């Protein structure tokens, strides 16, 4: 079904070694739950158990939301990744555009 | 460490269906932050993610502080609860005496 969690301001590349802020908003009828989470997943991931790293959904919740991924936990390779919001039932409720962890280049 | 947020005038029981005013004061060197909050937690809570309900810390801040919990959001059972002040880093900076939501009784 349609995404119930929308990622905003997602970059196409993030600087290696920097912390990354992930911005998201809940759609009108969506009810977030305390064990929901956001993963960073390699594009083409098969199951939610494959996340590279994750953060639990930011609490408390009443509006812009954000969660911070610390540099230590971010990918070091050149593969493509996305954010995915996974609810307590294991259902993906939102997914972002793909990005890499790399410096800016001329093709950008 | 020692509490940096002190709850005052906390009752041992609050009337079911009434709004509850939570009174607190900041200790001298404490610096409140805009995403700090006060939760109502069941006694014996393990993580700050377990709050029953919450309010963001009252703003603006310059002294007595207070925040109002609306009746709709309060517990309906007979369990024991407390207020806890949680800062932006997830650290508990103050905690109140325990209370229930119930009428006065003879044991009181």
């Amino acid at each position: 079904g349609p995404s119930q969690v929308i990622f905003n301001s997602v970059e196409k590349f993030y600087i290696p070694g920097g912390d990354v802020t992930c911005h998201y908003t809940f759609t009108q009828h969506f009810i977030p739950r305390r064990k929901d989470w956001i993963g960073i997943f390699r594009v083409g991931w098969k199951t939610t158990r494959e996340y590279y790293t994750f953060m639990w959904v930011t609490l408390p919740i009443d509006k812009q939301q954000e969660v911070q991924f610390k540099a230590y936990y971010l990918p070091k390779d050149d593969e493509y990744y996305q954010f995915c919001y996974v609810d307590e039932d294991g259902v993906v409720r939102g997914a972002s555009i793909p990005f890499q962890f790399r410096p800016e280049n001329e093709e950008d």
